[PDB]
């Protein structure tokens, strides 16, 4: 299986003018629009980037991240690895990691 995508999600003051910003700087449209949230699918370069609408901040701010994978069994093999490293993990499929610093981290499939 084996390939996987990145998955940025801001937390976003204006949404509607977010959507029209991402859609001009990636050249497309998003691939699904809900109240309060949107996504898209970007190939080149290879990014799900989501915006989540925070309309109590003044800036965007960093929601969370996420690493996008074909198929369970992916998931399976790095919730292992990382749990192999010393990582501290939570894995339901999902595995939740959070950073250091405080930034969490999800590996999850499409
Ligand atoms: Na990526």
């Amino acid at each position: 299986s084996h390939m996987s995508r990145v998955q940025l999600a801001l937390r976003v003051p204006d949404l509607e003018a977010s959507i029209g910003f991402y859609s001009k700087l990636f050249g497309t449209g998003p691939a699904k629009v809900r109240p309060g949230y949107a996504n898209f699918a970007i190939a080149e370069p290879p990014l799900k980037l989501v915006l989540i609408e925070g309309a109590g901040e003044d800036a965007t701010r960093l929601d969370h991240l996420g690493v996008e994978v074909e198929d369970s069994a992916q998931v399976g093999h790095a919730a292992r690895r990382l749990k192999e490293s010393g990582l501290a993990t939570v894995e339901e499929d999902k595995v939740w990691v959070t950073g250091p610093g405080g930034e969490p981290w999800e590996v999850y499939v499409v």
